[PDB]
Formats: structure tokens, sequence, C-alpha cells
């Protein structure tokens, strides 16, 4: 089955583009990475960098997670990133998103060895 490292970078990575570039990019990803096909995922943050930065965030700023778990970290530095909402108008399996860009610092849950991003926390 998919890794949890795998399943990171197919739901949070996109180093093809540097941000957003219309209205449809959630639509358009949320669907191409399989992110809609049981179920509507509700939020979900793609991340506009180099997979090796995002990786190198994994010996940066430990931080507790939401959950409480302490093996997330922070990015020193804030990345391009694009946040996916769904919409009131979405309907499974019509999933529909609302685009926002920003450039935030990220927070994510890292694991094994090679120590990686298994899970994406928050953005802040």
């Amino acid at each position: 089955k998919e890794t949890a490292a795998a399943k990171f970078e197919r739901q949070h990575m996109d180093s093809s583009t540097s941000a957003a570039s219309s209205s449809n990019y959630c639509n358009q990803m949320m669907k191409s990475r399989n992110l809609t096909k049981d179920r509507c995922k509700p939020v979900n943050t793609f991340v506009h960098e180099s997979l090796a930065d995002v990786q190198a965030v994994c010996s940066q700023k430990n931080v507790a997670c939401k959950n409480g778990q302490t093996n997330c970290y922070q990015s020193y530095s804030t990345m391009s990133i694009t946040d996916c909402r769904e919409t009131g108008s979405s309907k499974y399996p019509n999933c529909a998103y609302k685009t926002t860009q920003a450039n935030k610092h990220i927070i994510v849950a890292c694991e094994g060895n090679p120590y990686v991003p298994v899970h994406f926390d928050a953005s802040v």
C-alpha cells in the first residue's frame, strides 16, 4: 500500500507551480490527486516548494502537533501554499473548493528513517 511519505507527497506537494493561478486550481488538483474519489476531503493544502525543502522541515523547529503529538515541526521560513476548502455548493461526487493562496510557515508531522513528512498539520 502507498506509504505515508508517498501519500504526503500526493496530497500536499505541488513543486510544479509556484502558486495557484486560477480559482479552479483546487477543483482540478483535488480531483487529479484522487482526493475526491471516495468523498470530498474538506480541507487540503498544497505546498509550492521543492520536495527537499519540505523534507527539511523535519529538522527544523520542533512543536507539538494540534493533537498533542510531539513529532511536529514548523518551517523556519514561510512557504508558498494553496489552501483548498470545500464550498457550500460542494456535493459529492462534484466536490467544489475555494482556492486561497498564502505564504505561511507550515507545520508537518515527521516519521521514519529517512525522517520525512507524513502529515500536514497546519499553516501559521
